[PDB]
């Protein structure tokens, strides 16, 4: 409706505490009696509101929906984004960033419950079904060199790891350069992305897709055995709200700390968090195809390889496979 | 009007030979009453077309107007370009290529006789006159890493040089990385962007503005002794669509040759074209600011240079000033 958004939106702003429907009516400016349905809907659409007499309304719980209005309230107190976008489903919020971005320096990041054309690296297909992942691009403003886009991949690979680190009970660990696992399911891809020129980068756009409530039976085939949520390593049910509400607040940390910090600083803790030594790697290069060993991240970010013939690369990015 | 495109094709696909009213009728599918009112109009609009009796009509001469209609005719015969846009003003021809070519893969080109907010590098005013100058972004797919932008950038700077010097009695000569110039007045600035990622590129996007039809009088204040436009170093009546389809055409070579020489094949004649040896160069990086000397430019598309401290640089681009 109308008003549900500017209706959620003082529903929020006002935890622990209830309030009436009056005092709603008044601010909003219309009638006590419209109040009423904008809630019952709200409910329908399943909401949790306590609804007790005399005394008010109090928002309890969100469902698996984004809501501009609530997301408001993250981009007005954040120190990092100037506004946000929020659809229930676009074509794909890359896309959609990649247009929002232009003749403009804002930054700013665009949620959506679902993707119908939502791509990930090399332009592979990415599934992203409505009310079960955290599919989300993220622009930011750098000013830097076009050369350091290979670093704020690193540094928000920790960020978006942490965020959700601290949601699960096994391990999260990183498979450089892009991917977010849990054990030996991919929770999470992520791609960075930028428009630049020869003297200064005028945007990153960094997409990222985080699975949240999966269970085993929804994804298939054959995906199902190297692919995982974040709910499925969860005891508790898993908020999308309070999730955001981390990541975001992660991928601040991070963005800072790659803008004042060279990598050598960061660099033992990545190791500490990827899963790619010790084990057979699987590169693809275009029509090129081979084994190796993860032996080592150098100070700049590069990986450093020995193929299966002996011979040493190093590597800005790659394609691996387990 | 609804038709004035289609009329203004057969027009030109009919040249050196006269047709019909008649015979645009029975195509088009119009009036043979309407057909005139068309035409009418388009020499109101300065067309020059011939009409005689029992013969028909010839088109002898565009005015200064992009037509959709005949440019359509160069992306049709074209081995490079998917199709082209056309308008007769815009914000900026950048901005829209940077619309435009988001989810797909097209070659393609945008032309505009105005823009009301062209930048050039680093985000400077460029002045946009109507009927003036060719406002063009070009939008390519090459298939190679991101690094790669630079040499581009070389190659399209011999093609945008060439096509306006087979216009132009006087030598017209390359400054380095961006400018194109005819004595010391600039003809011409262009700008190279790409949308790329840690892997490979998703397009280039270079745009272009020529000043075509500018006599000394229409520039001020005090750019008239730093900028000088293509008429004014040609006796002969400057046609846009004549150059148009020359600038395209080495633009196209000067792709092919990008695509299958590494920079060192044309270096030498880069050499030859440029402006900045044996004279005080103006280099402004960020807050600092220095004189210096241009040396030589090594085969990797960098510029090494001289500083009046006695160091030596090794530039990968910069801001220059005579
Ligand atoms: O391929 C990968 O490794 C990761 C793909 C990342 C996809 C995310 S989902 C949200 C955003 N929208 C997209 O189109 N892609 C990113
Ligand atoms: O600053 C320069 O050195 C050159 C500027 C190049 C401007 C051209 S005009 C057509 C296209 N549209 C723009 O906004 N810029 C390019």
């Amino acid at each position: 409706s109308k008003y549900s958004q500017d209706v959620l939106q003082l529903l929020y702003k006002n935890k622990p505490n209830y309030i009436s429907g009056q005092s709603i009516a008044e601010s909003l400016n219309i009638s006590r009696t419209a109040v009423k349905k904008v809630i019952d809907q709200l409910k329908l659409e399943g909401c949790k509101i306590d609804s007790v007499n005399h005394k008010g309304h109090l928002l309890q719980q969100l469902p698996d929906i984004w809501y501009q209005g609530i997301i408001d309230q993250y981009t007005k107190s954040s120190a990092l984004f100037d506004f946000s976008e929020v659809y229930d489903s676009i074509d794909s919020t890359q896309l959609a960033a990649k247009k929002s971005l232009v003749g403009n320096q804002s930054s700013f990041f665009i949620l959506s419950d679902e993707q119908t054309k939502g791509r990930g690296r090399f332009n592979r297909h990415w599934s992203s079904s409505k009310g079960q992942g955290l599919w989300m691009s993220v622009v930011l403003r750098p000013n830097v060199a076009f050369s350091m886009i290979s670093k704020f991949n690193l540094f928000i690979a920790l960020g978006i790891r942490d965020a959700i680190q601290h949601f699960s009970q096994d391990e999260v660990k990183v498979k450089w350069p892009n991917d977010i696992y849990i054990d030996n399911g991919k929770v999470c891809g992520f791609l960075t992305e930028m428009v630049a020129n020869n003297d200064g980068i005028e945007a990153i756009i960094c997409g990222i897709g985080i699975n949240l409530t999966q269970q085993l039976e929804n994804f298939d085939e054959s995906i199902r055995h190297r692919a995982t949520s974040i709910q499925l390593h969860d005891k508790n049910k898993l908020d999308r709200y309070q999730f955001l509400e981390r990541l975001l607040q992660e991928i601040e940390k991070r963005y800072n700390q790659f803008l004042t910090l060279p990598f050598s600083e960061i660099r033992e803790e990545y190791i500490a968090a990827s899963n790619i030594w010790n084990r057979t790697l699987l590169f693809t290069e275009n029509d090129k195809q081979f084994k190796g060993q993860a032996i080592d991240l150098d100070y700049d970010g590069y990986l450093i390889v020995r193929d299966e013939a002996g011979e040493s690369h190093r590597l800005i990015s790659a394609d691996i496979d387990f």
